[PDB]
RNA sequence: UGUGACC
């Protein structure tokens, strides 16, 4: 309850010169005399009057009513921050050392000195790109500067060494005043002349830094960080993550955990040499001084100290400040440097060749109907986003204008314009427009937006290239359900004294013109091979037009903006856009390892233990027959580099026996560990998501983060999202949401009260309150009714399902004109309308909760139920599991060293069902976990209509709607609809092991009865409770169920009603992976 | 309609 305490701290320290609390109670009478309240607040306010003598008046209120929301009048003027700012300025300002970056608006010049002219003005190098202001976070910064001034013993060293780094950060602002932002957030030309182009992004990244330090380590890492950053906008992160990819070769194994053959986690105790050849050392100095010849001190003689004894005790802070470098902020080049960098290729190609072959093989020569029907998949799997070009449409009686790809193949198949037999040019007389990929500390990289044909021709071959990766290990991100300790765990498998893993990156060869030759003849050479496999036209045809992208593509050319001009150059080189991005970069990098391991055994006898690829890396663990010695690792990894460099492919290879460290995680003296950078005062780009919807963005991505060992003040992210999610009614009104709005599960949730633990409503005001909020879950959009009106709408829905479904729709057609009526959010105007709505609606609703007819049941009110069956007592659970994932926080890793881990992903979509296997063997439509959800629960007869109205052959479909399979089904359907909506795969529990024997142990559940639904949420809810009480209080609980028999029945019954919620919070964790 | 692919 602390977060509503803290909001009032926080506005009588922005606003002096009134607060109006604002309640809200379920009971009639209790409401009433929170009306009254209100008035007389509203009233004496009104008159410069104590509001002391009601506060204890309606003590009542105060005590038993609910905190709703809070008024704020403050009659200033927004300014304060000026003044503010000053007591923090005393010390002296930075200067930026323009002689640090190569391209010359890397460096920190005045503004004006690079765009002269207000014409020539441009944010899209610095633009934090966040629905945050600079000026709140320094208010915030300050806010807390304030609230821990009087501090002690270590509390106090922390804001000590805060309130130095802020001096900084402060002093070099004032120099040239505070950066003023408009109503979207943006710092325009007349703002920023006077003041350094990357002032204010550098700001953000500066506070976001200081704010999550604590240790002395961290204060020293901050403040170097700050400064280099100020005048280093290129560099810096890479130089300072570079050498961790030689520490990992460095640690000695000293027990790890392993993958068995069950493929789960499995402790090892067994010890590992780690064996370095002199070479690396010199390798790992020339790092050090290249850090050292930057300007860095601190953070090299860290790394150096380290250095003496190397022991995995000690290596957290290598991993500090592996994660630390990330949050200098994102480097954001011109459109035009980021795409001017950009014989024995043989064996590469003919691997890229046969493994295309492998992944449709069976699918051609089966006459797949997936493969037949391409066109319908690539048409249902369209989304919303950009075709390239800004086209002039008119729908019904409008004309408006929109890139959106799901608006131009409507319009045009109204035209009969549509024809995705002939795939569009990329070349000289049709260029591709590009996009762009930022990201810290690596350059930035171009983005091909090709027109629908593309998406289209590509779709539904890729869907059964990557189903053939999902049952092949050699592919660790797209294999099983399997997470990433997994992975974790088959590197370990293998070490020991005699074998070595060898790992490499590979992101500068997939943009390579090398490489985009040998790539695009590899796959076409394969489709051809596939075409002499079957006589189907349609097969042949979908798998023509696959060969007509990479032909295209072979000579391409590119739309690269060079101020307000667009020059046409031709592009050489693979950059991605196309739907077989992933997949054939993962394809490739494959065979690409395959090549080199093949090409080194000539010299040197091992053996292929395993082979990997995952993202822009690769890996393998080879066995020789002798032991290991630091004189082989250097004959091996010499032969590897120079494998590499006959194919001039600028790539980093290592060679080690015990870690290894890819983009995506790294392994450190047998334990894992996951870089903790994601930037939280600076964003990629923008998109159109509201302020609450970044607000709890940027809680998420606290929390992960956290989890993965860099964590940011709380205090700080709570005062962001006091911000963020207020809303002004007027100039000087500002309204302020609480507590309980914010975090009880609803359609506007924002974070959880208490982190890593999510709460569900179990008072009637918070059931009250939660209601209510559903009511107003979704608004109305003219524009979006209009074109859903239009004919060239109406037609588009009908000409989908005529080709899909056979029999009668309405399940299925209900659903594709709204998932098509959804589309139309990406386009502005529309999204526009939606919040719009949205806020008046809430303006209201957060001064006098209105009233709702409920009759909507949530997976909320399922546990309200349950709860009150159930009898706690004291346990205990010994810690038996020795830590892995040393950065974890200490009431999360408590939990795993009780009941253990999971290497897997919990079914939450109900692929998994014979009814959806059935569904996708005769049609190309794909239900989701909430249609399959209702359709399971309809009576026989409906069910045997709905699969043949798909296509689904009689006797099957009747062979079915009967069998033993589908009354399982049923279960495994609301099994898996219902660990989704508990987000049993997201944030903290993704970790858990939720079939733990040791947990089971603490859930005693008496039959009474045996109806599967109820028994599998008894369990569940009671698994939940039972983590969740340890992780608040650090011990267990053993919980008894005593759930009645004549309840089982009642509750079964809901259970089949259920009703999914969509929030910021719930939208938050999408948007993480 | 300051917007910019695959996922």
């Amino acid at each position: 309850g602390k977060y509503n305490l803290i909001l009032s701290e926080y506005l009588s320290f922005i606003y002096n010169s009134v607060q109006i609390p604002i309640y809200y109670s379920s009971n009639s009478e209790l409401e009433n005399r929170c009306i009254e309240f209100h008035s007389k607040c509203l009233e004496n306010s009104k008159n410069g009057l104590s509001l002391r003598k009601l506060f204890v008046e309606y003590n009542d209120v105060i005590e038993n009513a609910t905190l709703l929301s809070i008024l704020s009048y403050s009659y200033d003027k927004y300014n304060a921050v000026e003044r503010k700012l000053v007591k923090y300025a005393k010390g002296k300002p930075l200067e930026a050392d323009l002689t640090v970056n190569e391209l010359d608006y890397e460096n920190n010049k005045m503004t004006s000195e690079l765009f002269p002219t207000a014409e020539e003005y441009t944010d899209s190098l610095m633009d934090p790109a966040i629905l945050t202001s600079l000026s709140s976070n320094l208010n915030a910064v300050m806010f807390w500067l304030e609230k821990h001034e009087n501090d002690v013993a270590e509390k106090l060293k922390v804001y000590k060494r805060r309130l130095d780094l802020f001096t900084i950060v402060a002093s070099t602002i004032n120099k040239y005043g505070v950066p003023r932002h408009n109503a979207k957030y943006r710092y325009e030309y007349d703002v920023m002349k006077d003041k350094p182009y990357y002032l204010v992004t550098w700001a953000n990244s500066s506070i976001e830094m200081l704010m999550s330090v604590f240790s002395h380590d961290d204060y020293l890492i901050a403040k170097e960080l700050i400064v280099l950053s100020y005048s280093n906008r290129s560099t810096l992160a890479k130089l300072v993550s570079s050498p961790m990819s030689i520490l990992v070769a460095l640690v000695d194994i000293n027990g790890t955990f392993i993958t068995n053959e069950e493929l789960e986690l499995e402790f090892s105790n067994k010890y590992v040499r780690a064996i370095v050849p002199d070479q690396t050392f010199d390798e790992l100095n020339q790092m050090l001084d290249n850090m050292r010849k930057a300007g860095l001190v601190d953070i090299p003689k860290m790394i150096q100290d380290w250095l003496v004894d190397r022991s995995i005790e000690k290596f957290p802070l290598m991993a500090k400040i592996y994660s630390w470098s990330f949050h200098v902020g994102f480097r954001k080049q011109k459109m035009l440097d980021a795409a001017l960098d950009q014989e024995m290729y043989r064996e590469y190609t003919m691997l890229i060749r046969d493994e295309v072959v492998k992944m449709l093989e069976e699918p051609v020569k089966h006459d797949d109907h997936l493969l037949r029907d391409s066109e319908l998949a690539g048409l249902l799997s369209m989304s919303s986003a950009s075709n390239g070009e800004s086209r002039q449409l008119k729908f019904g009686r409008k004309t408006i204008f929109s890139t959106k790809k799901n608006m131009h193949v409507m319009d045009d198949m109204a035209n009969e314009r549509y024809t995705p037999g002939i795939i569009p040019p990329v070349n000289v007389d049709k260029p591709i427009p590009l996009g762009r990929r930022d990201v810290p500390g690596r350059r930035t990289r171009i983005i091909f937006i090709l027109p629908y044909e593309y998406f289209i021709a590509q779709h539904a071959v890729v869907e059964k290239m990557l189903i053939y990766a999902k049952h092949t290990r050699e592919y660790a991100e797209f294999y099983s359900q399997s997470n990433q300790l997994l992975s974790y765990g088959d590197v370990t498998r293998f070490l020991s004294n005699n074998t070595m893993v060898l790992y490499t990156d590979v992101s500068q060869w997939d943009s390579s013109q090398h490489n985009t030759q040998p790539f695009r003849k590899g796959i076409i050479m394969g489709l051809d091979i596939l075409a002499n496999m079957t006589n189907d036209a349609k097969v042949l045809q979908t798998l023509n037009l696959y060969k007509q992208t990479q032909i295209n593509l072979m000579d391409s050319y590119v739309q690269i903006p060079d101020g307000n001009v667009i020059k046409k150059i031709q592009y050489g080189a693979v950059a991605s856009g196309e739907k077989q991005t992933k997949a054939a970069n993962s394809i490739a990098n494959l065979a690409l390892i395959k090549t080199v391991l093949s090409r080194i055994s000539n010299k040197h006898s091992f053996a292929t233990k395993i082979i990997r690829v995952d993202g822009d890396d690769n890996y393998a663990v080879l066995q020789f027959n002798t032991e290991v010695t630091k004189q082989m690792i250097q004959d091996v990894s010499n032969d590897v580099r120079e494998t590499y460099a006959r194919m001039n492919a600028k790539v980093k290879a290592l060679v080690s026996t015990v870690g290894i460290e890819i983009a995506k995680r790294y392994i450190a003296g047998g334990k894992i560990f996951f870089r903790a950078g994601i930037n939280l005062l600076n964003n990629e780009k923008r998109g159109q998501s509201t302020q609450w919807d970044q607000a709890a963005i940027l809680y998420s991505n606290y929390i992960v983060n956290r989890l993965r060992g860099f964590e940011t003040d709380r205090e700080f992210i709570l005062t962001k999202i006091m911000q963020m999610t207020s809303v002004a009614i007027t100039g000087s009104l500002r309204l302020f949401p609480s507590e309980r709005v914010l975090t009880t599960n609803s359609t506007f949730k924002v974070f959880d009260s208490e982190d890593f633990i999510i709460e569900y409503g179990t008072t009637v005001d918070e059931v009250y309150i939660q209601r209510a909020f559903m009511s107003l879950s979704s608004q109305k959009s003219g524009i979006a009714d209009e074109i859903a009106a239009s004919s060239t709408f109406k037609n588009y829905v009908t000409r989908l399902s005529e080709q899909l479904l056979f029999s009668k729709n309405n399940i299925v057609s209900r659903g594709i004109a709204l998932t098509e009526k959804a589309k139309l959010n990406s386009y502005a105007p529309i999204s526009l309308e939606k919040r719009r709505a949205q806020i008046s609606a809430l303006l209201t609703m957060l001064q006098k909760p209105v009233t709702f007819k409920s009759s909507k049941i949530t997976i909320n009110d399922i546990l309200r139920d349950i709860k009150p069956f159930f009898t706690v007592s004291d346990a205990h659970l010994p810690i038996q599991y020795q830590k892995f994932m040393p950065t974890l926080p200490d009431n999360v890793q408590y939990i795993i060293q009780c009941i253990g881990s999971r290497t897997y992903q919990i079914e939450d979509d109900g692929s998994k069902s014979a009814i959806s296997r059935l569904i996708s063997k005769y049609s190309v439509y794909k239900p989701s976990i909430e249609e399959l959800y209702k359709v399971i629960s309809l009576h026989e007869n409906e069910i045997q209509l709905y699969l043949i109205s798909l296509g689904i052959p009689k006797i099957d479909a009747d062979t079915y709607v009967g069998s033993k399979i589908y009354s399982r089904d049923k279960y495994r359907i609301l099994e898996s609809y219902v660990y989704n909506l508990l987000s049993i795969n997201y944030g903290c529990y993704q970790l858990f092991d939720f079939n733990s024997p040791d947990l089971e142990k603490l859930i005693r559940i008496p039959f009474k009865g045996k109806i599967p639904a109820v028994t599998f949420i008894l369990h569940l809810y009671a698994k939940l409770e039972v983590i969740n009480y340890a992780i608040k209080n650090g011990s267990w609980i053993s919980l008894f169920c005593n759930y009645p028999k004549s309840e089982m029945i009642k509750l079964w019954k809901k259970m089949w009603n259920i009703t999914s919620l969509r929030s910021p919070y719930t939208n938050a964790n999408f948007f993480q992976e």
